[PDB]
């Protein structure tokens, strides 16, 4: 599902605290080229939250289903898929149409 073109200019809503390019920097959140299929905690170069070392430990890998489930509301996916009950994101901001996770996905899908 997607177009990958539309998901570009939906990623435009991700820039403030996320970079795109290989090698990039770690400006709020961590740098997401290579996102697509990789671990949860994926940057050995940026401290995430407790709760994305858990979901690494248990084998989560950003999937298309996963990715959807976590930009939809993120605070509720490390919830779930941690079964830590104290987990915390920094991420905290939502994508709440479809059309536009859909899009974004197929373009995180391009990075590698
Ligand atoms: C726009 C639609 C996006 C997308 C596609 C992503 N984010 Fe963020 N994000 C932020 C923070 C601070 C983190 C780390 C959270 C913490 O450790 O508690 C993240 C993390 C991610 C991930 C997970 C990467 C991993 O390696 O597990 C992903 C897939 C992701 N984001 C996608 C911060 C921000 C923002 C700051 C206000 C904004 C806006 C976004 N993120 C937007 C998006």
């Amino acid at each position: 599902e997607g177009d990958a073109a539309a998901g570009e200019k939906v990623s435009k809503k991700c820039l403030a605290c996320h970079t795109f390019d290989q090698g990039g920097a770690n400006k709020v959140g961590p740098n997401l080229f290579g996102v697509f299929e990789n671990t949860a905690a994926h940057k050995d170069n940026y401290a995430y939250s407790e709760s994305y070392t858990e979901m690494k430990a248990k084998g989560l890998t950003w999937t298309e289903a996963n990715l959807a489930a976590y930009v939809k509301n993120p605070k509720a996916f490390v919830l779930e898929k941690s079964g830590d009950p104290k987990a915390k994101s920094k991420m905290t901001f939502k994508l709440t149409k479809d059309d536009e996770i859909e899009n974004v996905i197929a373009y995180l899908k391009t990075l590698k």
